[PDB]
């Protein structure tokens, strides 16, 4: 009864329906990997069809502490307090839980988006004010028996949270799973980055710097900087037989083909290899163009297909965002701290290349990749 229970747009984040208070006020919520805050808009914005109205809440309490969180992109202030917690569409319970009513946000909330708060699955260790405010998977964890793990299968779009659980009918293939370096974002670790079979040659630090996340709530693949640069080199020499402003390769501008006839051909595949489970050993998961460049959905431009690079550059270390997780199966098996990916039912391939995961790999330098 969980499969399906994700709903989104293109590009602006996945969601799933859930209730806070007493009685239950139903809400649509941003399901995050990268942060660690539940937080929900809590008084009026233009761009927020409903809010948490905490004083129809009997079971509100006020924590007498406000909260301040800033992301990568937007910004959010609030108060902090706790209610009962459902999610119609995953378990059948019910937890008291933490959760910032947001009062005031700026380029947080995205119009048109149909979310009205965000659920920050990650650890303790990066939630704000401090890591004394128990997210709400934890909590979920504490008070019920849901087993500690949840999986994302991201693909209008849709998608599923399988919460306490595996799903078999959502994935084909192998499981291959990758450790979590250390529990306060998803960190893992790769070890080696190839564009079409081609090695980007680095110090495998370097793709690490200064730190890899799993993170369902960027939408981009976003890579150091020098890491972003090799990448750009290698895919502008792949696809040379066409050429395209800078401004595309730095996000600034879309390109566009008369519809349905997109040169996939031209564009590379792009290969990831994760830190394996076992010393040396690496898989790797594959990305095609139909991943990484993605599409923007504009009835004005609709004579053409028309994309976005979704490759872009951090100053804070590598981030496995949608555009990376969409078309894999993500088994995020807190108990075992690791990672697991497997080929989704709702994959991305055409007649010629499929998105994959596959291993094992040996790599014969015996540097450690984690960067710290
Ligand atoms: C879905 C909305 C969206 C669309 C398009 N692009 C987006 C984008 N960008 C910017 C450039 C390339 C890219 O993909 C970045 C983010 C982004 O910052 N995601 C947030 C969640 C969020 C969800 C919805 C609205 C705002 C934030 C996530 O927590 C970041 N994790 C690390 C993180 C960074 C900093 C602090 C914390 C912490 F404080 F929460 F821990 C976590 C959302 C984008």
């Amino acid at each position: 009864e969980m499969v399906d229970n994700l709903r989104g747009k293109s590009g602006q984040g996945y969601y799933v329906e859930m209730t806070v208070g007493s009685p239950p006020q139903t809400l649509n919520i941003l399901v995050d990997t990268g942060s660690s805050n539940f937080a929900v808009g809590a008084a009026p914005h233009p761009f927020l069809h409903r809010y948490y109205q905490r004083q129809l809440s009997s079971t509100y309490r006020d924590l007498r502490k406000g909260v301040y969180v800033p992301y990568t992109q937007g910004k959010w202030e609030g108060e902090l307090g706790t209610d009962l917690v459902s999610i119609p569409h995953g378990p059948q319970v019910t937890v008291r839980a933490n959760i910032a009513a947001i009062t005031e946000s700026d380029k947080f909330f995205i119009q048109g988006s149909n979310w009205e708060g965000i659920l920050g699955l990650a650890y303790a260790e990066i939630a704000r004010p401090d890591d004394s405010l128990e997210p709400f998977f934890d909590s979920l964890v504490k008070q019920t028996h849901v087993p500690n793990l949840f999986s994302l299968q991201l693909c209008s779009v849709g998608g599923s949270m399988i919460i306490g659980g595996i799903d078999h009918s959502l994935y084909t293939g192998s499981l291959w799973y990758t450790p979590i370096r250390r529990e306060w974002y998803y960190e893992v670790i790769i070890v080696r980055v190839e564009i079409n079979g081609q090695d980007l040659k680095m110090d495998c630090k370097e793709y690490n710097y200064d730190k890899s996340i799993v993170d369902s709530g960027t939408t981009n693949l976003r890579l150091p900087k020098k890491v972003f640069e090799a990448a750009v080199k290698s895919i502008k020499a792949a696809s040379s037989t066409e050429k395209f402003p800078d401004g595309f390769w730095l996000g600034e501008q879309l390109v566009c083909w008369q519809a349905g006839t997109t040169p996939w051909n031209i564009f590379p595949v792009i290969s990831l290899y994760l830190m394996g489970e076992v010393t040396q050993q690496s898989f790797r998961i594959t990305i095609l163009p139909q991943q990484y460049l993605r599409p923007v959905e504009d009835v004005a431009t609709s004579q053409d297909d028309c994309y976005k690079f979704a490759i872009s550059q951090s100053s804070t270390g590598t981030v496995m965002g949608a555009v990376i997780m969409e078309g894999f199966y993500v088994v995020f098996d807190r108990a075992r701290k690791r990672i697991g990916f497997a080929v989704s039912a709702c994959h991305v391939h055409d007649e010629f290349r499929t998105a994959a995961v596959e291993g094992p790999f040996v790599t014969l330098d015996m540097e450690d990749c984690g960067y710290n």
